[PDB]
RNA sequence: GGGGCGAAAUGGCCUAGACCAUGCCCCUUGGCAAACCCAUUCGACCGGGUUUGGGUCUUCUGACCUCGUAGUCCGCGCUCAGCGGACUUCGACCA
C-alpha cells in the first residue's frame, strides 16, 4: 500500500487547491525462510559414573 | 617490666578459717621461598642489600580465576562437550 496526493492546479481562472488522496497496493518480495530446528539421539543406559 | 599462685616445697596461723615469708608458672616471638647486585686468582667465598610471595576486573562496595570450611537436599536421569552433580555460607603470607 501506497498513498499519494495527486494535487492538481485548474487553468487561468479560480485559483483553487484539491488534495486528492489515493493509495495503491504494492507488491514485494516474500519474507525471509526461518528455520529453526533441532535433531539429537533417543536415551541409553541409567548409569552415571561411566 | 607486665602478671599468677597460694596453691605445690616447706616456716608464722595452724578445730576451722583466711592471710603471710622465702618461694615457685609464662612474654620477651618467631618463619618466609624465589629472582638480581658488588671487588676479585679481575666470582667461587662467606657475608650483606633490592624486587616479588594466593591473584586480577573498577583488588571502592561487587564480581572473575582458585581452592579451604562447613549445612542442605541430592541422581538413581536428563543432557551436543556430558557426568556423578546440585544449591546457600565464612576464610584465604604462614605457626
Amino acid at each position: 500500500l501506497e498513498e499519494h496526493y495527486y494535487s492538481r492546479k485548474t487553468c487561468g481562472s479560480g485559483g483553487g487547491l484539491s488534495v486528492q488522496r489515493t493509495g495503491y497496493p504494492q507488491t514485494d518480495p516474500p519474507v525471509f525462510k526461518a528455520v529453526n530446528s533441532f535433531e539429537r539421539a533417543p536415551l541409553i543406559v541409567g548409569d552415571h559414573v561411566h
